[PDB]
């Protein structure tokens, strides 16, 4: 779809069969999710935001469906204020900006 | 034009008769810019991310051209460790996601 940003660009993923809401962020480099239980091998990680780093658990080559679209990539899950989905995913969906 | 995802989506602006290098960022409700000595009146504020939250300066009703595309809007400056170009002003040079 053409999604105009005049709300938040939210839309519906599933993920370890749960379905959630996701922010589609082109300012992320990386996918970052609330706590949750994910199954698989996981090693811990920081990244940092505005106001600072925080620490994060990374699963990587996790399935995950945004908005009818499939990526397959890595996801970190941690103590963010909200669900964001980043260009790693978003160019595996094939997502652009456009004006 | 049409942005990819790959990179950073970084552009041009011109504020404050400056040039800059920003970020479109779909996921950040507001622009916010890196420390400049903008002339007029502002009012304090508090914007949260990953990590927490920073002071910043809201300045309202101010100009920006990004990619040609000529945009009026609130701009917070603080020390953000980039400059983002936030949904507020990217509705006002039309721009979309598309995938
Ligand atoms: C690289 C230089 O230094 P740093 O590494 C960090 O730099 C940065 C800092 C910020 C950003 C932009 C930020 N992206 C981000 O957080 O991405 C994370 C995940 O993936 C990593 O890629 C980039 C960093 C990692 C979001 O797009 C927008 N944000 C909100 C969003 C938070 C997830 C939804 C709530 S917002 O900025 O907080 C914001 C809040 C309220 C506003 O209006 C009221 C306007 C903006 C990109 C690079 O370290 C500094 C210690």
């Amino acid at each position: 779809p053409q999604i105009t940003l005049w709300k938040r660009p939210l839309v519906t993923i599933k993920i370890g069969g749960q379905l959630k809401e996701a922010l589609l962020d082109t300012g992320a480099d990386d996918t970052v999710l609330e706590e949750m239980n994910l199954p698989g091998r996981w090693k811990p990680k920081m990244i940092g935001g505005i106001g600072g780093f925080i620490k994060v658990r990374q699963y990587d080559q996790i399935l995950i469906e945004i908005c009818g679209h499939k990526a397959i990539g890595t996801v970190l899950v941690g103590p963010t204020p909200v669900n964001v989905i980043g260009r790693n995913l978003l160019t595996q969906i094939g997502c652009t900006l456009n004006f």
